[PDB]
């Protein structure tokens, strides 16, 4: 019997060459034909994939990876230390100007000691490197295919995965078919997968209804109830890695005063916000890092208390609040309801905030491309996904004093001697204990200094036919379908 499943996704794909994509979706789909040395499961946990095992010098500089022998690429060629070298050399060559260059520029060189042994030496220590190797961007592509297609490799992928490219209709869909020579006997179980972009949200959910699609994501809030009521459809609300928050320019107006920051955090009723802006598909944030990320810490939740808040602003010296600005990035999602709710809650405590949604231009001009002594940024509503699955990318770009704009995304212009050093120390050790310890310390300082108003952490809403099993949504919004099957 023919097992042909259709997945209804959210947008169009950019490229099928992982190294050249900034959107998770395209990377997730390209996972049909590509595998990495390592990868993360649906709980965001480390797994050895094409790699058998690995070792790292106490110097943190040298990584020695053992590979599984006998694996073939979809074009008949062999997967070996040389192919890994070719994939890594290419990714770390700036001349290639591949969108994900920054994830490999720290690689000094890759050596093929033997067909099943790869020696990678970094320029500088970076304990999160193993995570970079498990990232869906680091795909092992066919050296032969890299040469045959050159710069068009992103259209005609050739990897070691369970599916081969059947055909791609730029706007219509990406259809992949079962690869007979897949290195794992018995897989895949499916004969084909058809990834179909469906921009209309209501239509996406509707297809699960008619049976037109067996899996879909994301699912609109209104359509959620409908689907969950259907016995042929399984609707899930899973944890994501999207942190929602409002940063405060800790070097400005009343925000320099830590009492104000502590105050404004009492002003927001988070459980109410999750209902009003996310339809209950999120949770109040009890940390600055989504708990699904490795090394994250969680704390006792912020109570909601307008009285405590107004009192604190008074002690601070603002018996009648004050006025400030609240910027958010222009979008069509839930942001709109978040702003209206927030400035309303802030109004209750006397904080007149002038909301403003900015397009790509103003955002890059007023928020990202601007330094402290110029920036107008005061209160900023935004979000962030640590797509590496570990604390560093969830913490450095947002709190490391060196990452203030236009360098990186520390919109709160926060800084702290200990945190910066704790973050730096973390990257120079590979001992889990030390790492959980170092990161835990930085987070405790951050949470207590409150440079933010951590709002919530979203929930991913997906749904699939009861018949489709082994098909999962990952916190980073990618898919895990190693053992997918149909009955
Ligand atoms: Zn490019
Ligand atoms: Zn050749
Ligand atoms: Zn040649
Ligand atoms: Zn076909
Ligand atoms: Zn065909
Ligand atoms: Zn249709
Ligand atoms: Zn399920
Ligand atoms: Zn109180
Ligand atoms: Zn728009
Ligand atoms: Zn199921």
């Amino acid at each position: 019997a023919a097992k042909d499943v259709v997945v209804a996704v959210g947008s169009n794909f950019t490229t099928l060459d992982p190294y050249d994509a900034n959107d998770t979706l395209s990377q997730a789909v390209a996972k049909s034909f590509y595998q990495g040395l390592f990868g993360l499961d649906k709980e965001m946990k480390l797994k050895n994939v094409l790699a058998e095992s690995y070792t790292v010098s106490d110097d943190g500089i040298t990584y020695t990876v053992k590979l599984r022998e006998g694996i073939k690429f979809q074009d008949g060629t062999d997967f070996n230390a040389a192919a890994v070298k070719a994939n890594l050399d290419r990714a770390s060559d700036p001349a290639n100007h591949l969108k994900r260059h920054n994830l490999y520029k720290n690689i000094a060189k890759t050596e093929a000691i033997d067909p099943t042994t790869v020696k990678i030496t970094l320029k500088q220590p970076f304990s999160a490197f193993i995570n970079i190797l498990a990232h869906p961007a680091t795909a092992m592509i066919s050296p032969a295919a890299l040469e045959k297609y050159g710069k068009e490799i992103g259209f005609y992928p050739v990897g070691t995965g369970p599916y081969e490219l059947d055909t791609w209709n730029q706007t219509d869909f990406v259809k992949v078919k079962k690869f007979a020579g897949y290195w794992q006997p018995g897989l895949p179980k499916l004969d084909s997968i058809t990834w179909r972009p469906v921009a209309d949200n209501n239509t996406r959910a509707a297809m699960l209804q008619t049976g037109e699609a067996q899996f879909a994501f994301p699912i609109p809030y209104e359509q959620a109830t409908l689907l969950e009521k259907n016995k042929n459809i399984e609707l899930m609300a899973s944890p994501s890695i999207m942190q929602r928050y409002i940063s405060m320019n800790v070097t400005q107006k009343p925000f320099d005063n830590p009492k104000v920051r502590e105050a404004l955090n009492y002003a927001i009723n988070r459980p109410a916000l999750v209902k009003v802006a996310f339809a209950g598909y999120a949770t109040p944030a009890t940390g600055v890092v989504p708990p699904s990320i490795a090394y994250a810490q969680s704390y006792k939740p912020w109570p909601y208390d307008p009285v405590k808040a107004r009192e604190l602003l008074k002690e601070a010296g603002y018996p009648n609040g004050f006025s400030t600005t609240l910027w958010s990035s222009h979008n069509h999602s839930t942001a709109q309801k978040v702003l209206q709710f927030t400035q309303q809650q802030l109004a209750q405590v006397g904080i007149k905030a002038q909301v403003t949604a900015m397009d790509a231009g103003q955002r890059a001009a007023e928020v990202e491309g601007k330094g402290q002594k110029e920036s107008g940024v005061r209160m900023f509503y935004t979000g962030w996904s640590a797509s590496t699955g570990e604390a560093d990318w969830a913490l450095s770009p947002l709190f490391a004093s060196q990452n203030w704009p236009p360098t990186l995304f520390n919109t709160a212009f926060y800084s702290n001697k200990q945190v910066d050093d704790f973050l730096a120390q973390a990257l120079k050790t590979n001992d889990p204990a030390e790492k959980t310890r170092l990161y835990k310390a930085a987070q405790d300082i951050i949470w207590q200094e409150s440079p933010w108003i951590p709002l919530v952490v979203e929930k991913l809403v997906s749904a699939h036919s009861k018949n489709l099993t082994g098909f999962w949504i990952m916190p980073d919004t990618g898919f895990s379908f190693e053992d997918a099957d149909l009955q």
